[PDB]
């Protein structure tokens, strides 16, 4: 679990969005596993606007943060799960690092701010849904 709170927006994994997220929907994209809902309170976070490929993510299944080197956002094949059929997930960044299904939502940060959230993983890999291209999160 986990979310980004920026301005009057909440960014979550689309597969973990609540009934309340859907009732306050701003934007969603199944191909990216992202959903953005509106909030009444002003949010706690800064979005990175950069091309970093190193950063630190929170891993809830270890209660720890780990440093990672990750690929640029790209179209990556993701096997079928209970939430989606087998498909290419777009704007995904992969790194070597521990993850389990419930780690989805953990934030990845660089020195500039929030880069994305855990969205996929397996066998010593962890995949992050990028949010740096969503310029409107800051408007
Ligand atoms: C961090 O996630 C994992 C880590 C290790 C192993 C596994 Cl099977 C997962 C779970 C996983 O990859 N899912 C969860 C559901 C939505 C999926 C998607 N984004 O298409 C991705
Ligand atoms: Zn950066």
């Amino acid at each position: 679990s986990g979310a980004i709170y920026v301005g009057n927006y909440r960014v979550v994994n689309r597969h973990l969005a609540t009934h309340n997220d859907w009732a306050n929907l701003v934007w969603e994209d199944s191909s990216r596993d992202l959903l953005v809902s509106s909030t009444t309170a002003q949010g706690c976070d800064t979005i990175a606007r950069c091309d970093c490929q190193t950063g630190v993510y929170y891993c809830s299944s270890r209660r720890k943060h780990y440093p990672v080197s990750f690929s640029k956002p790209s179209l990556i094949f993701v096997e079928a799960s209970e939430y989606y059929p087998a498909r290419y997930q777009s704007h995904l960044m992969l790194a070597v690092g521990h993850s389990e299904p419930g780690d989805c939502g953990g934030i990845l940060r660089c020195q500039h701010g929030v880069v994305g959230i855990v969205s996929t993983g397996g066998n010593g890999l962890v995949g992050f849904a990028d949010v740096r291209d969503l310029l409107w999160l800051d408007e």
